[PDB]
């Protein structure tokens, strides 16, 4: 719960991931809507997305922050290893707390490659993970 | 709905933009044209064109920003890829959600040639993405 | 027991580790927030848990110090001794006063690899005495 | 026997030991407790015992000086002569006037290895003797 005549959305959110205890990131560009009036008795999880449908934003949490982008941040970059297969590379990327639209993977038809199609953290720690990852093979 | 005496064409695209939390860029020269009157009842879609047309716009969407230029602003380029087969680069760039007369993409009889006929982010989008699928090749 | 209108939670860890005789660190994100109230008739390993679970916490002791960070804090890291073989290494690292969740070690599918997992003290003792073993190797 | 209301705990140690006629060092993490109240009666080694439990002291003798680190600054390190046998080394390094928790070493399963664990003084005397021996060697 909270009211306000107005507060820049970033401090909802923030306000928001530290009444829940949850460290949160919010991208410069994810913001800068304003916000009006009062939210109640609503499920954490709900208000989460009925900001996110609203102000087009697109969140990622990797189990340490939630970080928050607006949809249109959302971008494809191509990953082909050197050393290592991409087999092998996506055995090491998979996670059961994987999440996306905001931070899919998936093999494409470009030898040894896939794509990695989401906001800007996922895209640079998956890249980073692949660096380092064909850096030991 | 809006109404005003005088406002920038840039004004009453970024005002619609965000009436709909849709990210918004205008060309300097797309804009520069003034705004009287008002608008009411009109369909968000029937505004975008209706303004398009006096004003002599183009918008190209990417399902991030929607870009409004000038239709004078639309150009030809022409994209040759080294490594890549044309046939190759056009099965990447393809995409469900591309749009045109502001991003148009064909074969031309040119070897390994495609032109690319469309608003400058469409041909930077296109040309970048072209060369780094050329450079993975 | 304390009582307290209001102050960072980096200090209520600070008066209780120190009330116990215990030399506590305390990340510069693991605090950040705040508390107020009163605790009382509390175990003190209860206060620790409890202080954890509320503020997303999770700590380190090596038998010298309370290390104290926030979870999102955990990373993993990989270790790929060059000369010594990683069931050695292991059997130097393994130790029966070892903590995890906060600091978890498991050999990996990578040749003579391990994974560290958790607080950033952990991943720069067991990757220290790591290259100091290799080195001896 | 001594009283106060508040003194540091390095003052109560620097007078405990001066009162025996016994030079003292002090780390500068060992003392920086306080104390308050009185001891009276109290047998010498007893206080030195009780004072190290309250605040997790470890106390190192060598004939000479009495160090007081906190037991928390208890260190492990590894020492491989290139020139000496590690069963020489350690028949030189043996004396009855050894004392640990603070000061234990003992050979390990890494070739001419001995591991020292103790306080910082430890590590270093032994160390520098084990230098100096290689070198005769």
């Amino acid at each position: 719960g909270f009211v306000a005549k107005d507060d820049s959305l970033r401090t909802f959110f923030d306000a928001m991931a530290l009444q829940l205890k949850e460290p949160v990131i919010v991208s410069k560009m994810a913001a800068r809507k304003k916000i009006t009036g009062n939210f109640e008795f609503h499920d954490p999880n709900a208000l989460l997305e009925k900001l996110s449908l609203q102000l087009g934003l697109i969140w990622y949490f990797d189990g340490q922050a939630i970080y928050i982008y607006d949809a249109s941040e959302m971008r494809n970059a191509v990953v082909s290893l050197r050393n290592v297969s991409l087999n092998e590379f996506n055995n090491f990327l998979k996670r059961s707390g994987l999440y996306n639209k905001n931070y899919p993977l998936r093999g494409d038809n470009r030898k040894g490659t896939f794509y990695v199609s989401g906001p800007p953290v996922y895209v640079d720690m998956v890249v980073n993970a692949a660096t380092m990852m064909d850096k030991q093979n």
